[PDB]
């Protein structure tokens, strides 16, 4: 993956306060999105969700994402331009109480 693609994906990542790279027919992508938007009431106007398998450039976005973080799996979550991880990481932070404070400024 090119440095220009890498830079573009970083730009995508930091546009909105919540970023999720997901795919359709992905059980834990669904779980992640439900946690964020249905359980925790994150305003969708403050989020960018990419469905990579719907995007003609979906495959290179994912490669760029792996380059940036080393994560190969979806969902891939960033909050405030900072890498959260996948559904397992999100769930850890949810149970920790850390997620609520992480999201605090999204409700700002």
């Amino acid at each position: 993956v090119s440095q220009e693609t890498v830079a573009h994906v970083k730009d995508l990542i930091g546009q909105k306060e919540v970023f999720v790279a997901a795919k359709t027919y992905c059980p834990y992508c669904k779980a992640t999105l439900s946690t964020l938007f249905q359980e925790l009431n994150v305003p969708k106007s403050k989020a960018l969700v990419l469905e990579l398998d719907e995007m003609s450039n979906g495959s290179e976005i994912q490669d760029a994402l792996e380059e940036i973080s080393g994560q190969k799996t979806v969902p891939n979550v960033y909050i405030n331009g900072k890498h959260i991880g996948g559904n397992s990481d999100l769930e850890t932070l949810k149970k920790n109480g850390k997620l609520a404070e992480i999201l605090k400024p999204v409700f700002q």
